[PDB]
């Protein structure tokens, strides 16, 4: 657990108060390394007097997030755990979750999305080498979605990333199996990652928009699936059916969405 001076950090502007108590915008120094200076942060915080069943959940959110070390999964920076309120220390992802992103890039301009299909293809394989790590490390997400999804910058010219931020009822996004029997596994992930590239390829749509809740898993575990998006390339429509199998042995491993994902940028970048 990266234990952290509270001394050393600042706090500047509220982001919200969406999660155990606030998130907060601010400043670490020396976070990352004696000489390292000061970097922005985003700061998790446990309101003060919380109960204790409150700052166990808190220290297990800390250990869940100490094991993640890549560059498309939110990395936790350091902790404050010992006095309160308790922060979380993580990287800061300017420009917030994947899902406004996505809708803000659609409707905002007449001339057209502020997203081309190559920026959709790169926000796909960034996910999807996060997707690679967890699949590697064994850990099941819970709720691959682009609200849970980060973008480290708020415009649509700087070169950006997409990070999984947030660990897992979101019944749009949940296979069949999960649905009815409570299975979640790495391949019900596999399905998930199908409805968030789904997201991302008709720049943040709902999933299911006539449906509801209840019309989703009657729907879903009779064999429906999700209209494909306009104008959507083929070898991406493939590879989101592959992802939707009804059976999870037949859903593709990360690994194999990464190298097709791979290769479809490659096929689209020669032409
Ligand atoms: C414009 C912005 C940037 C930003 N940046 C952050 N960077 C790191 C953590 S929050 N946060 C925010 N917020 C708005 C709500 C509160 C705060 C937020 C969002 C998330 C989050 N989202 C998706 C997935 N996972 C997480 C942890 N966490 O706090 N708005």
């Amino acid at each position: 657990l990266p234990a952290f001076p509270r001394e050393k950090l600042t706090l500047r502007l509220l982001l919200g108060s969406g999660a155990f108590g606030e998130v907060y915008e601010g400043t670490a120094v020396d976070i990352l390394g004696v000489g390292s200076g000061e970097i922005k942060v985003a700061v998790k915080t446990l309101k003060k007097g919380s109960t204790d069943q409150e700052k166990i959940e808190f220290l297990k959110e800390a250990h869940l997030m100490s094991k993640f070390n890549h560059p498309n999964i939110l990395k936790q920076l350091g902790v404050c755990l010992l006095n309160e309120p308790q922060y979380i220390i993580l990287e800061l992802m300017e420009g917030g979750d994947l899902l406004t992103y996505l809708r803000k890039a659609r409707m905002a301009t007449f001339y057209g999305p502020l997203l081309t299909l190559v920026d959709l293809v790169d926000l796909c394989v960034d996910i999807s080498k996060g997707c690679v790590y967890l699949e590697r490390m064994h850990f099941i997400h819970r709720d691959l979605a682009a609200r849970n999804c980060l973008v480290s910058v708020k415009d649509y010219t700087s070169p950006r990333i997409v990070k999984i931020g947030d660990f897992g009822l979101p019944v749009r996004w949940m296979a069949p199996e999960s649905l009815m029997d409570g299975i979640f596994t790495t391949q019900s992930d596999v399905w998930s990652f199908g409805i968030l590239i789904w997201e991302i390829l008709t720049l943040g749509h709902q999933p299911y928009p006539a449906h509801s809740n209840l019309d989703v898993l009657n729907y879903v575990q009779t064999g429906g699936r999700l209209e494909p998006p306009r104008n959507c390339p083929d070898d991406l429509w493939n590879l989101m059916t592959q992802c939707w199998a009804q059976e999870p042995d037949q859903r593709p491993t990360f690994h194999r969405i990464q190298d097709q994902l791979q290769l479809f940028r490659n096929f689209f970048l020669n032409s």
